[PDB]
């Protein structure tokens, strides 16, 4: 029989990996209940990442803050569920996705988010570096959160998530001042863009759109990227701040 | 300065591979412009399966059959293109690709040249071997480029032998009793209507777009016969065509 | 910060896998002890093949055969603990180990081995035929089994395992009876050869042998060597028709 | 055709990495020279760290700092040769090779050239990439070549900023403190005798010798000068060297 040949030749250009988003949750569940969710639930995530002062976390034997590693890298875990982002879908093949243990919650009618431990974002800020610069064609747009890929199914991992934080930390999209204010000059001199360009300005950052857009999605389109980028206010109105942080990206990281 | 803890806690149940499709070409080139394109090029593959009575070949070093592996399977190789089967698409990204060599030629008219038995050997060895640690890579998953890329592509053409390697336990066929039985009904009812025969394709795997020509409904049966009726590919709507496609779809409900 | 460069160069000759070795085990317990004492014990291995007709594989609410996987290739199994072969030591390192379910034991002082079902070596030749196609330097010699590794600490994967007939498709090391004989001829003319020769023909195979080599020793070295590949029989006993079998192995198999 | 069960069973605790070795090198040629060498060539290593200041780099497209990789990490890259450390050997199995572009010299006496500072950064990013990936790759499992190959190899040499990796996270160091606090003992009672002072190299890693010459001694201490004391690498035995030792020994008792 056959042994492959893995040295008379190898691609150099033309390859790639086959992950280049890098996905983040929340678990909406204390550590014990979430370890057993992602680990014989419905399901999983590649990434784990829990809250040090939860009763449970110390319950289980654990002290300080950890990094823990439910599924290999390199295979699927089930964490996008229904998703779609630079023209992509079914994330969960393309993705790595990271859960983090926060109590966030929990449709009571009302949506309530507390905040997230610090040794958890340092947690993060170490963990994403050491992703990104593994996956080159993880650029900084693909790092997104659930809420962004599921609009707006998922509310995840929420407006307590610091990403402008992340961002100066190399990890993830932000936009420059200076090119904010410029397109909310602006917005304020000749009048927010049509709805139409708007749309198009969200599909072109990322945003899986429907073929129509219901004012209810609109809302709900709002509100996640607000959520991610605006979190002073996401209660998913269009003013002028939002429509100025969106262009802004559009232009600091076009195609 | 946190270490990853790999030890505490492990998924079982939910979660798989990435990789759940198989997918077949030709190169359309001999042995050196193949290894050269797929290696410095502006596509790639995983696995290339050269032809041994191939001077390029021999005058590269080589004499018996052998498979080169150019990409890692964890890695993206660049040989799907603009692609979709089983409600996925961009195929590059959860497939592994298998390049033969073979001197298929598009003139204005297609030559399509046997396979060296020693190939077909060898990528028997090699999907088993892929089969069996994909668990996802159920058979209607081993697909050729023309089944992923309709119109676009026509490998690995006619003389890939599907039968065969589904007696070797790779890839989907149908049972013999099972064609006739569905032939026999579409000869004394009539074959279904377009709609619900592109159905039948959409059930299958195929990626159909949001409408359909003449001119694609006939290179979507080419593209089905030539992996599936291979005796006759000229595009046509017949009964036996027909009556495969419903004997796969009964056998293969996935 | 800098992500790193997978494309623009390529290492072609002078690399390997690390993995060169392939370890067979027999598990000694049924099913149900196997995996717990595999997945949360004192030791792993890389795949587990259950024996069907195990009322406690039927327990767990398996049927018929199947394959295991505990963990993947990539990783360290512990499964060899202290062992040597080929001028290698600490095998886990360099090795994927097969567990086999096989109700063998035990050591009553007496060992007794039972036959393997045939649905698990089935599975065993499929399996092992699938590896070595994949790793170019697990040659025929270096498929093993944990005897083999450990003289004479261990005695597994024992002389039920059928060698010859996994030869035969293509998996393991085997010699050929014409060169077999020609060496037997051969030692009853001109008698056996010294035990230096003989020390030095085990080490040249492969067997980790000490500074200095015991009675005791060398009936162990004998035994698992006999168990391996004169399994009719392997009383540790050195015969012409072992030392035969040896010096055709090196023959076939040499440097 | 069995499929394997990849979901039922997942080890937890008695399970690891294969890799828990670190092995930094210098290459002694240019860029151009270095990535023929360890790609087609008799040697190679996982990662490549150019030297932007190099017209070979410049030449081949390049001008920032960057970090190529040559072998995936799983795989075995050529760079180790015979080598010893904590009790292993062969040290390409278990370790990950990190090759640094510096044109280090043997005429009959060694130049070694600074390192830029934009190469020591990308060091310090990939080996916190790495430690964090390998639990079992702990402070000490940080080496140079010349850690390993004692007296055959005397790379990264004393221009390689060991203690500014230490603060990175990245390697063994030792306390201030505790050091002269063996220097001090060792200057009121004497040094170890040369027997004692082996087993203390061979505590902290080093592979040593069934016997060891005034030579070979002397190549040890050189090489643990090199990595430790740099500013004094000569081979003869002081007390600061002996005190360094002891000191690392305390702090990292594995």
């Amino acid at each position: 029989m056959l042994t492959i040949d893995y040295n008379s030749y190898r691609t150099t250009t033309p390859y790639g990996k086959r992950v280049r988003f890098l996905v983040l949750h929340y678990t909406a569940l204390d550590f014990a209940a979430s370890v057993k969710a992602l680990t014989t639930g419905a399901a999983s995530a590649h990434y784990l990442i829990p809250a040090p002062h939860d009763p449970s976390y110390k319950a289980a034997g654990f002290k300080g803050q950890r990094i823990f590693n439910l599924v290999a890298e390199e295979d699927r875990a089930w964490h996008a569920g229904v998703s779609g982002w630079a023209r992509r879908d079914n994330l969960n093949d393309t993705s790595i996705g990271i859960e983090i243990v926060n109590l966030a919650r929990d449709d009571d009618g009302v949506f309530t988010f507390p905040d997230y431990e610090r040794s958890q974002i340092n947690a993060l800020k170490q963990l994403a570096k050491n992703i990104l610069q593994r996956y080159p064609d993880m650029t900084p747009k693909n790092v997104v959160g659930h809420s962004d890929i599921a609009v707006g199914r998922k509310s995840d991992p929420g407006p307590k998530l610091p990403w402008k934080e992340l961002y100066e930390a190399g990890i993830g999209a932000w936009y420059d001042d200076a090119t904010r204010d410029r397109y909310r000059e602006g917005f304020e001199r000749d009048g927010l863009p049509p709805r139409a360009d708007l749309l198009e300005a969200f599909r072109l950052y990322g945003y899986a759109l429907p073929a129509t857009v219901d004012d209810a999605y609109f809302a709900s389109l709002l509100r996640a990227f607000q959520m991610h980028f605006r979190p002073e206010n996401y209660d998913g109105a269009l003013d002028v701040e939002t429509a100025a942080i969106l262009y802004a990206l559009n232009e600091k990281y076009p195609a």
